């Protein structure tokens, strides 16, 4: 199985494993450009599904940096996998700091010309079974209810 698959099976991640793995993932990157690397791709969607249940501060800012860094080019996907951390992770456990940036890149997010991260957050708070909003993604989310 490929590296992206086996280090979310349960009770199998080891740091030895995830280094080998996290380092051709970034040799790719580094070697082929933004957006460009399809194994840099199972990187984003590893951490979007392991640091769910699987938190580290270390991985969530590298994590944020490069998928910010593509999407700054128009290569979404790092993004993407990025706000669907956010709104499957923050309903299996609430972080507050976590929650703040949720905001933070969701109105980033709507000022470029985006929707997907907006629905997104839109989504959470329906779902979330328990907040307060920054005024300006309140206003936004009042504009969404003519979409969803």
């Amino acid at each position: 199985q490929h590296p992206s698959h086996a280090l979310l099976k349960e009770n199998n991640f080891t740091q030895q494993a995830y280094h080998k793995y996290h380092s051709r993932c970034l040799k790719e990157r580094r070697r082929l450009g933004y957006g460009q690397s399809q194994e840099m791709n199972t990187l984003y969607r590893f951490w979007s599904f392991f640091l769910r249940e699987n938190f580290n501060k270390s991985m969530y800012n590298e994590f944020r940096s490069l998928a910010l860094e593509d999407a700054g080019n128009g290569f979404r996907y790092g993004l993407e996998c990025l706000f669907r951390f956010f709104s499957y992770g923050l309903e299996k456990k609430f972080r507050p700091n976590i929650y703040q940036d949720f905001q933070d890149e969701t109105i980033a997010d709507y000022e470029t010309g985006q929707l997907y991260g907006l629905e997104k957050f839109w989504a959470f708070l329906k779902y979330y079974k328990n907040l307060e909003v920054q005024p300006k993604l309140a206003e936004y989310l009042k504009s969404f209810k003519n979409i969803e």
